[PDB]
RNA sequence: UCCAGGUGCACAAAGAA
DNA sequence: TTCTTTGTGCACCTG
């Protein structure tokens, strides 16, 4: 009942010096040359497709096929997605089981068996650790994308981190025997670092952190401000402004860091008894004054302000700030927009000296990160109108909103999907089903919700751009769930996926519809099921022609049997947007290749 | 690499309307 | 028949 095979490094293990009495001896080989690998250092970046071919002996795989259809995997592995599988059936299918000596005296019926397990046995024990012998694996958090540093360059970017950590007294090592809540993990960023703790697996007490958490959110939401959602609050204060508005996004460096811890603590003893009591106060004034770290097998005290990856830390952040923005955001004039999403600050008003008041209070307060202030002042270098805030983007002089995509250049689009559930497993011999669930509304949903949809201040135009948008991103799963599946599955399965294909089109499309009916607003004019039924046939095109070798028959039954055209009411509309990919998914990487 | 929040969609059992 | 509670899981988003 299991058929997938995960590609993450952590399910690898250690190779003993020989190889266990299950297996064939052509794995002592492989051993030997693993190790000798490892003992010379390198005298210049390595390639690890182009090394393993010195570690493994072209005897184990006889035809050059069979040795091609081994490293397929490999590559895989080395341009790996964070959760991603691959069917089992992979490692023992297809190969050319006479032309190998080491499988040539026995029977035909057992050694397909044989081959899968000798497969398994040098990816876990040569392939995935020369990889990890050589490579920190890092997730860059942009979807489930994973991108490989030399350790050696990570060993020393940690090294001078943690020395920095230590001048200044961030880190102390401790004499005493507490034991670490987690393991300190230094994370690079752009020009910066991020020190996070990996927390232990604690089961046990996990209840508890539930609970203690629970009760410091509703005292945040019962003393402080509660204006309002995000939504609420933009569209009244859109509709309450004619003239030009102007804002500011400003992003706060390390606002856990810059907690003071004393002053939390003093917060928390003056919450009222009936919404925390004394011996849960004391638990939260010790945790966090007792924040204890394991490094390089050494125990450490982190000194500055909240530890990010604690479970308490989000909520007791979240409620060191409302207390420090109730103070200064209830003077805020009635003509102001205000929000706050962790650490982030939405500000907007009419008067741009009162954004640019904001700007430098902000900064009085808290270290801003310069690299991530977007805002329209004149008074700055590089206005803009668009502004991106909590996943969306704003624009100041048309008041619509729109959703972000985080999509740098070069970035493997399949990267934001996750085809393979290791709990939930599909068999090989099903890739019917495997593309159906993949299929599953959920992925897209925030791109579904009241904010793409609405008409009390976004336009149709924008409606549908939004929509547009969404359904180019179903249309990239799509993609990537075809690529996931064998070469043949298009062709002897063309009518099942054509009906997999409709039966997509029209859920999101009512899905849109049924969301912008229950969102009219005074600027909702006419649109109709039909019109968002072509817009997301058109995103599909855009999409398959990426590949028009391959999609050709599907990019014909679409041509052929779906009205194209557009029927929408607003005339101020562009038709050129909906015709070709949009700027942002032209540029995305759709191709596999391995860079290590 | 971790964590808290959210947006949802599915599911079933039970106990009512 | 249909709805409404309690669960469960799973895939995305926000920092």
């Amino acid at each position: 009942m299991v058929h997938y095979y995960r590609l993450s490094l952590k399910s690898r293990q250690k190779a003993p010096k020989i190889v266990n009495s299950k297996y064939n001896s052509i794995l002592n080989i492989a051993l030997k040359n693993f190790r000798l690998c490892k003992k010379h250092k390198t005298k210049k970046p390595v390639q690890i497709l182009a090394l393993l071919q010195e570690i493994i002996p072209k005897s184990y795989f006889g035809t050059t096929t069979n040795l091609k259809r081994f490293y397929k995997v490999v590559e895989k592995i080395l341009t790996q997605s964070s959760f991603e599988c691959i069917h089992l059936s992979v490692l023992h299918k297809c190969y050319d089981y006479d032309a190998i000596p080491w499988l040539q005296n026995v029977e035909p019926n057992l050694r397909p068996k044989l081959l899968l397990k000798h497969n398994l046995f040098l990816l876990d024990n040569i392939v995935k650790p020369i990889i990890a012998f050589y490579y920190k694996p890092i997730k860059t958090l942009n979807g489930h994308e994973i991108k490989f540093i030399r350790k050696e360059e990570y060993i020393s970017f940690e090294s001078k981190v943690f020395h920095k950590l230590k001048k200044m007294k961030y880190l102390v090592e401790v004499q005493d025997e507490v034991k670490p809540r987690g393991v300190l993990n230094i994370i690079p960023k752009q020009d910066n670092f991020r020190a996070i703790v990996s927390i232990f697996p604690d089961s046990a007490r996990k209840p508890f952190f539930k609970l203690l958490t629970s009760k410091i959110y509703k005292v945040l939401e019962e003393k402080y401000k509660t204006s309002g959602s995000l939504y609420t609050c933009w569209s009244e204060f859109t509709q309450k402004t004619q003239g030009q508005i102007y804002g500011i996004k400003v992003d706060i460096r390390d606002a856990y860091g810059n907690v003071k811890i004393p002053v939390l603590c003093k917060l928390i003893q003056s919450i009222p008894t009936h919404l925390l009591d004394s011996e849960k106060k004391n638990f939260i004034v010790d945790h966090i004054s007792n924040q204890f770290v394991a490094f390089r097998r050494k125990i450490y005290k982190w000194n500055h302000g909240l530890l990010q990856g604690d479970p308490l830390s989000g909520c007791l952040c979240e409620l060191y700030m409302a207390f420090m923005d109730r103070l200064y955001f209830s003077n805020l004039d009635k003509d102001a927009f205000i929000h706050r999403t962790v650490d982030d600050y939405f500000f907007c008003s009419p008067h741009p000296h009162k954004v640019y008041d904001f700007e430098l209070l902000i900064k009085g307060v808290y270290q801003v990160n310069p690299t991530k202030t977007r805002t329209n002042l004149p008074t700055h270098r590089h206005p803009q109108d668009e502004i991106p805030y909590c996943g969306k983007i704003f624009n100041l002089t048309t008041r619509q909103v729109r959703t972000l995509y985080k999509l740098p250049p070069n970035y493997e689009i399949r990267h934001k999907f996750k085809l393979w559930n290791f709990n939930n497993q599909i068999s090989d011999d099903n890739p019917a089903r495997f593309l159906q669930k993949a299929m599953d509304f959920p992925f897209i949903c925030n791109s579904f919700t009241k904010f793409e949809f609405n008409t009390v201040f976004n336009d149709q135009r924008t409606v549908f751009a939004n929509f547009y948008d969404a359904m180019i991103c179903v249309a990239y799963k799509f993609d990537a769930a075809m690529m996931a599946l064998r070469t043949s599955f298009l062709v002897n399965d063309f009518g099942f996926i054509w009906l997999v294909l409709s039966s997509t089109v029209r859920a999101y499309a009512s899905r849109a519809f049924k969301k912008i009916v229950t969102y009219k607003g005074g600027k909702y004019r006419k649109v109709t099921f039909q019109c968002l039924k072509s817009i997301a046939w058109r995103a599909f095109l855009a999409v398959l022609k990426r590949r028009t070798e391959i999609y050709k028959g599907l990019i014909d039954r679409i041509k052929s049997r779906e009205k194209l055209t557009m029927k929408f009411h607003d005339g101020e509309v562009d038709a050129s947007y909906f015709c070709k990919l949009p700027e942002k998914f032209r540029f995305v990487k759709i191709n596999r290749k391995a860079s290590i």
